[PDB]
């Protein structure tokens, strides 16, 4: 147990919750775990694989972002920003990732699960850039129900950091994709509370939330500190009771901790 271990536990006894985190620092390739190889379940942040796979498909199709997709009435679920402008007409498969990502629009993800023959498609892109641990087995919104126990739709903070790694620095994707993958989270609008809030102003960070029930708030981020090499960090968190409130704050003390430990 580091020094940075136990400063993490001290946070996770004072919040009552289960937290979970994982570093990669490219600089060396070494890792800071917490709970690193405990599932927790994604909520949004799954949407990185969905896209991630969409982009993947886009490498054997030239046009394939360009492609207009139907939006219907009753495509519309629970937070729907983007689509729900687009109802009775189309969205791109471009504009549907990039709403997935930076808005966390749950119709477009549902698009993009579509897209890729469904959740076991998601599933499937993952095993194809050597994630053994991630599944995605429900659309949202029931994907995020979060439930205590429950396999479905998890991963491990350790897994996550690895394949972030590999699809944002490394070449799960090809340049041109990979790229524009973290242009989208670069662009991220829902970020600044969690992960980003606990770090340097000079920092520059990409990310995809999620929330669910059980008070479940994630964030997954690559970072590009001031004058080093980039970082990958997790940070899982998510409490014993269903209606349980969001704890940002939590995942921002988190990062904190693991900025001061560097
Ligand atoms: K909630």
């Amino acid at each position: 147990t580091s020094a940075v271990q136990q400063k993490l536990a001290a946070l996770e006894k004072s919040s009552g919750g289960r937290l979970g985190v994982a570093l990669i620092d490219t600089a060396d390739n070494t890792q800071v775990l917490y709970r690193g190889d405990e599932r927790f379940p994604m909520c949004s942040t799954s949407k990185v694989m969905a896209a991630a796979a969409v982009l993947k498909q886009s490498e054997t199709q030239k046009q394939l972002l360009n492609q207009p997709v139907e939006i219907k009435p009753a495509d519309l679920v629970n937070y729907n920003p983007i689509a729900e402008k687009h109802v009775n007409g189309t969205m791109t498969l471009a504009e549907l990732s990039a709403a997935a990502l930076q808005y966390s629009d749950n119709t477009a993800m549902n698009k993009l699960i579509a897209q890729l023959g469904g959740p076991g498609g998601v599933t499937a892109f993952a095993r194809a850039i050597g994630d053994e641990t991630f599944r995605l087995d429900r659309t949202a919104p029931t994907l995020n129900t979060a439930i205590p126990g429950d396999p479905r739709d998890t991963t491990t903070p350790r897994a996550m950091a690895q394949t972030l790694r590999q699809l944002t620095l490394g070449h799960a994707l090809g340049e041109t994709q990979r790229a524009q993958l973290v242009t989208w989270l670069k662009g991220n609008t829902t970020g600044a509370a969690s992960i980003r809030a606990g770090l340097p102003t000079s920092w520059t960070v990409g990310d995809k939330t999620g929330s669910g029930d059980y008070g479940t708030t994630n964030d997954i981020a690559v970072i590009w500190p001031q004058g080093r090499a980039p970082l990958v960090l997790v940070t899982y968190f998510t409490q014993p009771q269903q209606n349980a409130e969001s704890r940002r704050d939590v995942l921002a003390s988190a990062a904190r901790i693991i900025a001061e430990g560097l």
